[PDB]
């Protein structure tokens, strides 16, 4: 909540799923992902693009009430 | 909110600001990120970081408010 | 006899034909290879592999007349 | 003389040599650099560009003998 190995692997999924598959093989290394201790079968499809999806929304929230 | 092109952008300046070059060049021709009708100067640093931040906190936020 | 741009060519064919796809990819880039006045319909296949062969064949020849 | 590792290190190094530097790395990795039996330190620098130099003379040797 939230490190930094893991803002990656939820971004080197971003790249995977959205066909970017040269820039994830890339990350992947870079990354130093395959040591990186996450479970990636528990982890949802599209991960990034919703938490921020969210956190937009958080702030528009945080605009309104103030 | 939220189009392909701006989470692309998020990340792509992700990868530069935390050292990883050889995917941050890799991601941006792949990402045809030259095309971007964004304004970088107009990105803040740690952008993708501190949003993705805000997406957890209003994940809990809905979770013990219920 | 012989170009940056040859031996360039050369070797990216070398990355397509052997199936290094991501490298291909990023060095294809790198080396500008697309504005290259190569003609990729006539390069033949094993292109920089066989010329390695006969240049180390020159190698030995020049060792065994002396 | 000549095995497909020995190639590729070969060219790894033109890479790196040549100030390809994403190139050297994404290749690093996808030609299994690592696992490849070469000594690094017993190979001499512009060691592509000049093997392919002799290769193309031993070449011409061939057509003006005949």
């Amino acid at each position: 909540s939230i490190t930094s190995d893991e803002v990656n692997f939820l971004v080197y999924r971003y790249l995977q799923e959205s066909g970017f598959s040269h820039s994830a093989f890339t990350f992947g290394i870079e990354s130093h992902i395959s040591q990186s201790n996450i479970n990636g079968t528990l982890v949802p499809p599209a991960a990034l693009i919703s938490i921020l999806q969210k956190g937009l929304q958080y702030v528009e929230a945080e605009i309104s009430i103030n």
